[PDB]
């Protein structure tokens, strides 16, 4: 069909341990415009896939109460891949990690667009 220019890699998904700590980072490519929103989002088993943090036009961020302390976001327009730190990693948080960028195209267009989410196993 017809899609979008940019692209969501997720980097991360890797294998911690109870306690520990992983940081993954969505590298957005395609275009050169700047991205306006982007988040990360988990997919969890037995649940749907939740919203984890958000950062907007200005890096407005918003975190889920249950990650606040423990997931911090970084974002850059395009010098950097935006990051998610991830700290206290629990047995049962093994989970998809799907990050999320949105883009205000033009005048009232708007798209959201979805990663590859990686699956995060923690060792316990």
């Amino acid at each position: 069909g017809s899609g979008s220019q940019v692209q969501l890699v997720e980097s991360g998904g890797g294998l911690v341990q109870a306690g520990g700590s992983l940081r993954l980072s969505c590298a957005a490519s395609g275009s050169t415009f700047s991205l306006h929103l982007m988040g990360w989002y988990r997919q969890a088993p037995g649940k749907q896939r939740e919203v984890v943090a958000t950062s907007g036009s200005g890096g407005d961020t918003n975190y889920a109460d249950s990650v606040k302390g423990r997931f911090t976001i970084s974002r850059d327009n395009d010098k950097n891949t935006v990051d998610l730190q991830m700290n206290n990693l629990k047995p049962e948080d093994t989970a998809d990690y799907y990050c999320r960028a949105q883009q205000k195209i033009g005048r009232d267009t708007f798209r959201d667009y979805w990663g590859q989410g990686t699956q995060v196993t923690v060792s316990s």
